[PDB]
């Protein structure tokens, strides 16, 4: 049988297997014990040591129970059938790549706010995690730290998900706009150049769940989060909430112009709007929770680590083409030109990156440098590009 | 041997198989009888057509005499290996898109100049070849016309790929302008945004070839067209580059606010790229020509139909990194948005489309919508994206 | 005596003057009855009508008893010393300008809010107060309306008188913007074009009377605004104030934009700003108070009919300097170029023009041109320039 | 009789006035000897000095012969009833100035052709010609330099004086276009902003003598320039045109610009426009001439040395309306608040100032400032207004 197989293959001529070896094996292709889908096996694995004192062998019957439960993905993993069938040589790559961006430094922490001129210079953490299920971290990949303009693709995501592209785009544009990302202007017809900037972002947040007031609205966003999130930690940073809404004073420019020029739909409070733009982009993360989103982002509209579904194809769809267009905003050009992928960055540090049907990323780096952008990040995903040949028009 | 499983497979369970219907067998793929690679095949049948008054048989001897020269295309061919299997039903798709798009009409042919207001609101062609070297027609697949803003691409391939991309984009930029091709402005430190915007393309053309007459340039130029086009009827518009030389005011505007700053190399006459420039805008075409030029760019660099390498991989890799985010100015992004493929169009009609690592196609409608764009041309790609799903952010 | 001299003068050739007489002789020059530095003189020309039952004689004593009080200007009245010494034959033009233009019409009410679009479309009065004391009215100089963007010279005035020019043009500019007057954009220095062009206004706004609550600076302007309008109606529209502060989105955004930028002076509550603009805006005015408050303007700083001081040279010098280069926003230039006066107008109809050294003039019409200036008050404009020659630049 | 009382206040209780005293007490007043008002009175004089050895003494009838010619302008000079009666005291106010200005010091000579990177940053001279015939110099008032700039108020005024105002204005505009004097754009209706801007005159000099050659154009201009200056030198700088026609891709760039959105009258050769513009910027001029062309833009478009006529009113008016809104280009709006005068500066040194119904006034010195006015031109400019009170807006 095919369970026979899979032990033969973990056995090396021999009649019984510990549990731990299983373990490490397991663990070497890239998923995580942790995993969802795998839940089930790993409780009847501890109902396997509550009865020995130390250690147990697993001939036929045992193994077989516990590899009952959803046999699908431990064929595939164990067949090297994924996305990456080696990705411990990958990771090793994702660590010099890692090391070489820790090498350079310079730049500015950013001070507009107090709570962001309190991290030292020297936070640089790594995640990554696959569409199928594979993740890996080097460094700084549990501190928290605000999403910021990370957030802005997920907001246009959820909003033409829950009411489709053509909808929506009645009322943000469809082109860069060749400018910064907190300029105030829009395009021909009067209607914001594209959800990325800042101006697209602040009409957008105002088409999700219509109506109902600003705790529903968190609520449903935040629940829209999780599942993205694969149920990881998305949280909320009060004190960066806090400084943020006395520091927003562009955005309040960007809300009212926009207010004024009939942006909105029918009967909206535009500074309770702003409020919960402020709230969104509050929203603390850790590289692995980051990762996760961007990966949900890459796969199809799915989470990857819980095979659902959290947006409606064509949403995903506009959300990339938007992201490679306008990701990194003016700059987004050079991006495109040398790494050829969507990608987003916070002023908080942090870089989200997707590689559509592979992966997604998050690196964390506070100090700035003059465009915004964190000058590890940036170095990391250059020579990531260089050295892995992920460019979209690469052969 | 294989030649005899090829014969048998060409076969009915019969002895004999005519000249003709292996002929119609080959056409049946996509190749043409009048492929550069299968020439000597060919000059054999004549050989045989040469004695024989009328038909011939070949059973084993002659059809391996024929088939031995260059026997690796003709099994791909026969075994389906190519990139594309089925030619006949995307053939059959082009024909219906190509009606479709007939159906639809209402422009205005461009009368800056008389010899484009000289075509009926009529002529609606499409041609398309594969990157293995599949051809299709349907319409005015050989009337001439000028490819005017297709070229300016083929001019920053050429120029990037003779020097290199650190070279030259100390000249132009990478970023998208946001407003519209024929703007008077330069980027941040005073150079021109990309080399698809008309400024960035006077500056480019300054690039190839330095030192030498404009004669010299024209001559290298033709030939690396040439030889891009596959050895096709690439020429000259004597008659519209008299009309454009002298209602090109624009350009000439542009190419003096470049000269003013800077912007192009040591040593250079400005006038003289001038007219080089409209030389190279003036260079008629046909769709089979210039679909050819189309899947050049989208192969490698190499030419399709010809096996030959005309351009560096990364001239290559920037030119569609840069007309994916220019190719169509400042409809790009809606364009990217629905079709998302690079392409380029001209004021003379014509559309051409590259599908990276599949095809290109030309497709030529004189009358224009208010953008610059052929109205059955832009219907015919958004058509093509939406039935066979050609998005680069599709799944 | 002058006494003497003047009774004979004002009598023909007779012994006794009635008071009726001398009343109608004296409102022939152009002052009023009701002028603060005659009051006493009519105090007691009211001490006279008590007494006798119907008409009294002057021939000796009475009426140099009655002028004898402050006979300074009634020398220069009736010796016609004034700027201008015939005022019945300008009134007379003034009455031909303002059929000519009430024939004209067409436009459209502002309705950006109810209180605007109350006004039927055929209200058209005009003032005039010369900086001697003259005064001539035409129509409705009597009904109220906001003065919204009549006031914005106002508020630079005070702002630079209180701290003078060096202080105050450290925060706002000096130039012409060369676009409207609400857009969203800085000069080099991050700073604004001007103190006309509404975020000029709002930063200008927050110089004056620093530190204390709005009450105070609204008690404070109100004080300054009725010594300029010379103790005359100036008053508060509340029901245009709910509705201005409800559709204010793009001063908003302004004020917001200021804030950012550092554009304001330290310790500033910018809301409080805005709330205090607003209230600015929405004080109400007639022709004759408008007129009066064009007229301090116009003299030297001082209050015309009450021969007082209530600004700085230095200030009112520079409001006259930006009311002319700023006054009409984009269309200034055109203005200039045709009346060649300073000027400004308001969205609730109102021409407020100051012939410097001359006059102060205010013109009333609801109904807007596209520009934003009502037509009656524009043809009003030019044809007075037509028929006087009053440009800057005439000889 | 006038004669005798005149020769009475020149002497001093004596019976003979010499010639030299007389011609002493004449050159007091400000006119020159040379003026040709009083041509025939100096040749008389000559005549009187052929006679005698050494000396002539003039009782009653020489001197009466020698002022009979023309007895007008005499008395008043006598009679102190020109625009200043006192010349001596402003001129020690401009030598006042000249040294202040002097001292201050610091720029960088214009090099972007040799001719202008060829005066010592050394020279500074100023002159003065009052709209009645005074005239005062200090410093290099005889040294050679090219106009450049400062011709495009004369190219204006011509254009709309043969043409007339409102055919003119169909071409170019009427606004200041608020930012650099060489920027390639246009109005609203597609239209220069105005004269002042490269644009609008590149446009402007395209209305002048329309129909005839260059040479005959060229003729046409000088010979009113010569009769606006008087008679004085204006004259070419071929090497500095030959220099200019060469390093001016900017201008080129704008007349392209124009011509292509079909900004210029039916039938014209742009190119000849263009070296036309290039021909009157390379016009020679010494303090001297400039001064004498400032007066006539003073004056009322006559001559002020000549009592010649040579602009219609409506030319000089339209001119200098816009030179006070257009003259420094962006930093006019600063001039106009401290200065409150008509002027134009052009990169080769020199300020061309009219006080209108006063004076004109030309000063010259090489070295540049940042914007690209002359920074001793600029002191004095500043120290003139606040020493005189001739800003416009003063009282």
């Amino acid at each position: 049988s095919l369970e026979d197989l899979l032990f033969y293959t973990i056995a090396e001529g021999q009649e019984k297997i510990p549990v731990h070896k299983f373990i490490t094996a397991l663990k070497s292709t890239g998923l995580r014990t942790s995993d969802p889908r795998l839940k089930e096996c790993m409780d009847m694995l501890r109902l396997t040591l509550q009865t020995t004192s130390d250690g147990v062998m697993l001939d036929k019957d045992l193994f077989k129970k516990c590899v009952q439960s959803n046999i699908v993905l431990l064929t595939q993993a164990f067949r090297r059938k994924f996305v990456i069938p080696d990705f411990m040589s990958f990771t090793s790559h994702i660590d010099e790549l890692y090391e070489s961006a820790k090498k350079q430094s310079g730049g500015k922490v950013a001070d507009y706010i107090p709570q962001l001129a309190k991290f030292s210079p020297d936070l640089w953490g790594v995640s990554v995690c696959t569409v199928d299920g594979q993740r890996h971290s080097t460094g700084d990949t549990k501190v928290p730290f605000c999403l910021q303009s990370c957030v802005k693709p997920l907001k246009y995501a959820i909003a033409v998900n829950d009411l489709g592209t053509e909808y929506v785009h009645r009322y943000v544009g469809k082109e860069p706009s060749g400018l910064r990302f907190n300029k105030l202007f829009l395009n021909e017809d009067d209607k914001p150049h594209n959800p990325m900037v800042n101006a697209g972002a602040i009409v957008v947040t105002s088409l999700i769940k219509q109506g109902v007031n600003n705790a529903e609205k968190f609520d449903y966003v935040m629940q829209f989060l999780n599942k993205m999130a694969g149920n990881e930690y998305v949280g909320f940073s009060n004190a960066t909430f806090q400084s943020e809404r006395e520091s927003g004073d562009r955005n309040f420019a960007i809300g009212y112009y926009l207010k004024e020029k009939k942006c909105f739909p029918e009967g909206t409070d535009m500074v309770g709007i702003l409020d919960f733009y402020f709230q969104l982009c509050s929203i603390e993360v850790t590289c692995e929770s980051a990762s996760v989103m961007a990966a949900t982002l890459a796969n199809g509209g799915f989470c990857p680590i819980t095979g659902e579904r959290v947006l409606s194809p064509e949403a995903v769809r506009n959300t990339l083409s938007l992201m490679h267009s306008c990701g990194m905003y003016d700059f987004s050009g050079q991006f495109a030109f040398h790494v050829g992928l969507p990608a987003k960055s916070g002023v908080a540090g942090g870089i989200l990156l997707v590689v559509p049907n592979v992966m997604g990323m998050m690196c964390w780096s506070p100090p700035l440098d003059k465009m915004g952008n964190s000058v590890k990040g940036i170095h990391f995903c250059h020579d990531l590009v260089s050295l892995c040949n992920f460019h979209n028009y690469d052969n």
